[PDB]
């Protein structure tokens, strides 16, 4: 397929900054969600899930079409719990009905990161809502009960190399696992809603014990009370991945830079941007705007 980015007719930067501002202000206000963690993490996951169904081989899936809106994609068992991110964005959508769904879901991901003190992620508008029929079948999102090899291979379908996968994985410093959603339970770290290189440090410095949970799945549990999925732990089992985790554990800055690039790339997979398209936008945070 060929998915060409088409700007929302008549809209510019300022129009988008306003959508961002609305998502941001609503993140600030609804902070009771999930025991005071807020919706930041779920939105990050939301943007990654809508973009992870991409397949470099035939161009299907990816964020373009906003297919997550259709039943089949919405009801994907791997997307269990995402419904909450979606409800959070509905009123936003009703307030700016001109934005395409794929642009809104991805933007929310960008806003969450930034408002959570993460790096600035350049973003581009242009996604266009496609028909129900372009909805990818379930099964394209990864399983968490595997190893590094699995990880490597899987990521390959999205065009990501070792550095890219390690980077992207640091998102697992945010939020937690929920038994009813995935069969996993427990916060990944301590900050939970502040974006840092925590993930890497936790991986190198905790005393993890392999245990089974009430869902009967194995998970790595730490004495401080955190958790790591088998796929997460495999990052320290692979020699190539391990040196990357060390780098990140040593330089938040480098991580932020790498994550940023990678994040954008992830959200743009499958999209063709015409030569006249506006450059990517860099939104100001509520803080930078004094709001
Ligand atoms: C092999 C790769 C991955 C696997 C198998 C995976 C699996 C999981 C699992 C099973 C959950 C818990 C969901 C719940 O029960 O509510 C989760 C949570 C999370 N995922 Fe990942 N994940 C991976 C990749 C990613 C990446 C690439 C991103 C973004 C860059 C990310 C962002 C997060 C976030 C922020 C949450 C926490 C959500 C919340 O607090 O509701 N994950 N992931």
């Amino acid at each position: 397929l060929v998915h060409v980015a088409s700007v929302e007719k008549g809209r510019s930067y300022e129009d988008f900054q306003k959508v961002y501002n609305a998502i941001a202000l609503k993140l600030r206000e609804d902070d009771e969600y999930d025991n005071y963690i807020g919706y930041g993490p779920v939105l990050v996951r939301l943007a990654w899930h809508i973009s992870g169904t991409w397949d470099k081989h035939d161009n299907t899936g990816g964020s373009y079409g906003g297919t997550y809106r259709f039943k089949k994609e919405f009801n994907d068992p791997s997307n269990a719990g995402l419904q909450n991110g979606f409800k959070f964005l509905e009123p936003i959508h009703k307030e700016f009905p001109w934005i395409s769904s794929g642009d809104l879901f991805s933007l929310g991901g960008v806003t969450a990161v930034q408002e959570m003190q993460g790096p600035k992620i350049p973003w581009r508008c242009g996604r266009v809502d496609t028909p129900e029929d372009t909805t990818p079948d379930n099964g394209r999102l990864p399983d968490a009960d595997k190893d590094a090899g699995y990880v490597r291979t899987f990521f390959q379908r999205l065009n990501m190399n070792d550095r890219e996968v390690v980077a992207l994985m640091g998102a697992h410093a945010l939020g937690k696992t929920h038994l009813k959603n995935s069969g996993y339970e427990g916060p990944f770290g301590a900050a939970n809603n502040v974006f840092t290189n925590e993930f890497y440090l936790n991986l190198l410095n905790e005393d993890w014990k392999l245990e089974k949970n009430d869902a009967n799945n194995e998970q790595w549990d730490s004495k401080s009370g955190y958790m790591m999925l088998p796929t997460d732990y495999s990052l320290i089992q692979d020699p190539k991945y391990l040196s990357i985790v060390k780098e990140y554990a040593n330089d938040q800055d480098k991580f932020f830079k790498d994550f940023s690039k990678a994040f954008e790339k992830l959200l743009e997979n499958g999209i063709t941007f015409p030569k006249d398209a506006p450059s990517p936008f860099i939104f100001k945070t509520l803080e930078e705007q004094g709001l």
